[PDB]
């Protein structure tokens, strides 16, 4: 199955179709479950238990569509988003762009998003179905944005936190979408959850670029410590175009994902463990499409990691991939299971 996704049906639908009208079909056929864990991946974090440590992030289920087949796919966890408050359409298409050489993905979408009530009426739809799951270890993340005409953008994320909140185990507030005023942002989130009933009030974690200054990453270490805000996302997608990209679309626009990113993320990771003195759980993300890709980053402080690009290459056989190869290096490396390995390389 591996072998067949990725040598022939996944290079075949890429020849196809262009790169938005095969995301879009990839999350119908996901959505209708048409698709091909042992107590070592279990991970404790965030209030919640996570039955594998494998996440989809953030864009491929941007309205909320194939949650369910998401977890079916195998992940442990499902981050839906980025919602904006009101509807809006993004960027003119093309707006994304493969790299095939650099098993790498540009895109410069701009947010499109169906809006916070039409998602509301999706999870709506399942909210008790999702319950279970998450009692069940398969946790549901919402990542928030703003509008592009917004000029209150706390105010954009207060909506989303009152909104979606109610339905999500944790939101995610993207401040990294390609000092005081960060503190001014997140203690309105934080308020805005804070007001939320007990048993429908989520962990709240901010995602940042992996193309921070050390300024950056310093200050955001400190508003987080000192606001108490419960977790990390690392990282988005680069502006950045490191030196070596093949790909003739190279240039394009955008945001750079899969595996030109993987290092300038784990590295990002480990420097905001340091920062938080291993405090604040961080979900890794970045270029995660093999067992050793998501140790590094596990090792480097995350508690969990993410992907999409690779579920672009690779197809749905690459989560149990991910999965297996990881348990197998964890025995290897001598770790008990995936949370004795969290942070393992800053005790060397
Ligand atoms: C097509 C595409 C759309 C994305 N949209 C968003 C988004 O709406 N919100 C967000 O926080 N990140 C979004 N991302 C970033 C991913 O969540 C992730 O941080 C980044 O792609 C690195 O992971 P990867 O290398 O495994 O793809 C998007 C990524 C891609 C490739
Ligand atoms: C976002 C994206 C995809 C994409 O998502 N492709 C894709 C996918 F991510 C899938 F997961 C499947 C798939 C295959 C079988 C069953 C269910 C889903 C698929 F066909 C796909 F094209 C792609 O080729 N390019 N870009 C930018
Ligand atoms: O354009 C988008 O929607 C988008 C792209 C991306 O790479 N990251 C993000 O947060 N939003
Ligand atoms: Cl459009
Ligand atoms: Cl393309
Ligand atoms: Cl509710």
């Amino acid at each position: 199955d591996e072998r067949f996704y990725a040598e022939h049906l996944m290079p075949t639908l890429q020849g196809l179709l262009d790169p938005e009208s095969a995301h879009r079909l990839a999350v119908r056929f996901t959505s209708l479950g048409l698709l091909p864990d042992s107590d070592m991946l279990e991970v404790r974090v965030l209030g919640h238990k996570f039955r594998n440590p494998v996440g989809i992030a953030a864009g491929f289920d941007k309205h909320g569509e194939a949650v369910d087949g998401l977890y079916k796919m195998g992940f442990g966890f499902v981050e839906i988003g980025s919602v904006t408050p009101k509807p809006q359409e993004g960027n003119p298409r093309p707006r994304v762009f493969r790299l095939p050489e650099d098993q790498a993905v540009i895109n410069r979408y701009g947010f499109n998003s169906h809006g916070l009530s039409v998602v509301e009426h999706r999870l709506r739809a399942r909210q008790q179905k999702q319950a279970k799951l998450t009692e069940d270890g398969l946790p549901l993340g919402v990542n928030l944005g703003k509008n592009k005409t917004s000029v209150d953008a706390a105010e954009d994320y207060a909506e989303g936190v009152r909104v979606l909140g109610p339905l999500a185990d944790y939101l995610v507030v993207n401040v990294s979408s390609p000092k005081a005023e960060l503190r001014r942002l997140l203690t309105k989130v934080l308020q805005e959850r804070d007001g939320l009933r007990r048993v429908h009030r989520p962990a709240v974690l901010v995602k940042i670029a992996p193309d921070l200054t050390s300024q950056d990453k310093e200050d955001i270490a400190s508003v987080v410590k000192e606001l108490g805000i419960d977790g990390l996302i690392v990282t988005n997608t680069t502006v950045s175009r490191p030196a070596g990209l093949q790909g003739a679309l190279r240039s394009e626009t955008g945001g750079l994902s899969g595996k030109p990113l993987r290092d300038l993320s784990t590295q990002t990771i480990r420097e905001m463990y340091a920062l938080t003195q291993g405090r604040v759980p961080i979900i890794g993300v970045g270029g995660v499409s093999s067992g050793q890709d998501a140790l590094e980053k596990i090792r480097a402080g995350a508690s969990l990691v993410q992907l999409y690009t690779a579920l672009t290459f690779w197809g749905p056989p690459v989560v149990g991939k991910v999965k297996r190869e990881l348990e197998a290096l964890l025995k290897e490396q001598g770790f008990g299971g995936v949370t004795d390995a969290i942070g393992a390389d800053h005790r060397r």
